[PDB]
């Protein structure tokens, strides 16, 4: 097979819930928040080593809290059925922000821009901005692209959305008046796309192959690569710890690391029998990162200090 | 209710298995081993933050590895159906030690005494010693007491065994020729017993009460205490982190801490919805400890370094 990874940095944590975790965001290195299914909200004060559940008083518990975002002590959460929560004190207290009921779709993503501003993107790809803590919104992109298979953001605030069926992708950044479609080059269907730290695009396509866009001409693509060299189910997400160190997650404990920017890969065998799919990789710094699993499991990154 | 604990030190880890973990033992602060159901064996090199599964080549996988014990780099494991494994190199390689098939019962506990010696206690309470890496055994206590509800060891090598039905308990230490029975003082049935760091006995009895034997006359007992002040299912284990700091575990995330040697208690609310029973508390030092759960969950102790 491909070589086994030398050191496994990932510790699987079972949170005090059976609900799937959908997002996480940090105020600073120590203080952060995670959100998920069935109105799940938890806090950390030690960088994510331990978590404290927090309950909100609501007439429903059925919310999928899909997105949480902080900029400093200002934080936002959105979910479906439509709900928006806001804090200005690091989540010590949370207020509901009413949403227009004719809002097409449901909130999918919120991004804290600071100073009372946030961008919200719906499940159908409409993009809205508030500058006044959600009291008034204006459409940045009013034409919906329909259900997105995946949605990711670049370091500079561009987004990439994979089409429902993975037949194409679209991009958007401030200044543009609608999503910009792009043809896929591969004969295979797209599963996920996002950005590298240098602002190139990456893609995961069906059947376990990946590729990277060409530096400074993102309409052309590099050659497909098979990280497992072999016929695999497929991968779910790709994320960078450092410019050279890339992780690739998928179902059933499948987790690979590359040390050369995604050219070659090694398998982290130690996590293979963790009883979870690994869906979404969130690095906050080179020594702080998480992988969201199912049913309250996540993985937490542990720097190797055995030779310290 | 009783007060909520101030800081929760326990992080729940999901190991790379669904098998229940039954014991753990450390070579030193960094290097240790855990064992459990369905021939589960895992190693750590970072004090238990991460674990590496290890597979043995065997004609069966049905073993409940019930006990692992190291003294330095010498280690032993025992399980049921009868099996004994031995290592002299810190578990880099493990050898099977054949057991006499007429051995009554199945091995329950092994204790590494160093220099090739170990004490083994069966499920029916017979006690055997080897001085020659298990090539020859001699009975220390040949008369079986039958199925023990629980079995624990003192800092000086005494054992206490609760009777099958919890109607009485017995003790044994070197020099004695059989288990020594004792009457219980309580009208309630015994669930678990063990030793305090000062060598007194403690007991957990049915209905959520505990008590401690009288210093330097262990045949008399102090007053029953209700840690929850309230009618509870019951507790499963009690263990000391320090002479004054005691933990009490039970079913369904129930976990209490005392800071005054077990007189008064606070509940660790943050772990209540971890989806596991907490069965067995193992402290290795004041900053290193674990609680064994079900289906590959354990809790790991995290010292509070937020003010560091």
């Amino acid at each position: 097979a491909i070589p086994a990874l030398d050191y496994n940095p990932w510790e699987a944590i079972q949170l005090p819930t059976t609900a799937t975790i959908l997002d996480m965001s940090f105020i600073d290195r120590h203080h952060g928040w995670l959100v998920g299914v069935n109105a799940t909200l938890m806090e950390t004060r030690d960088g994510g080593q331990t978590w404290e559940p927090r309950t909100l008083v609501l007439d429903h518990s059925d919310y999928r809290f899909n997105s949480v975002s902080f900029q400093g002590n200002e934080g936002w959460i959105v979910g479906e059925p439509p709900i928006m929560l806001h804090t200005t004190d690091g989540g010590q207290s949370w207020s509901q922000i009413p949403l227009d009921p004719k809002l097409p779709g449901s909130p999918r993503l919120i991004k804290a821009l600071g100073n009372g501003s946030a961008e919200m993107i719906t499940n159908v790809g409409a993009i809205y901005r508030t500058k006044d803590s959600g009291k008034n919104w204006q459409a940045l992109v009013q034409e919906a692209i329909g259900v997105m298979r995946n949605l990711n953001r670049s370091p500079s605030g561009e987004y990439v959305a994979v089409s429902s069926r993975g037949s194409f992708y679209s991009t958007w950044e401030p200044g543009q008046t609608a999503w910009e479609p792009h043809n896929r080059t591969t004969s295979r269907r797209l599963h996920n796309m996002g950005f590298t730290p240098d602002g190139r695009l990456w893609m995961i396509v069906n059947g376990g192959k990946i590729a990277f866009s060409d530096p400074d001409n993102s309409e052309n693509w590099g050659e497909l690569l098979s990280p497992l060299r072999r016929n695999s189910v497929g991968f779910l997400d790709l994320a960078y710890r450092t410019p050279n160190e890339v992780w690739l997650a998928g179902g059933a404990g499948a987790l690979l690391c590359s040390q050369d920017g995604g050219q070659t890969w090694q398998q982290d065998v130690d996590v293979k029998k963790v009883p979870s799919n690994f869906y979404k990789i969130l690095f906050f710094s080179p020594d702080q990162g998480f992988i969201l699993g199912q049913k309250g499991i996540l993985l937490r990154y542990v720097t190797d200090l055995t030779a310290a």
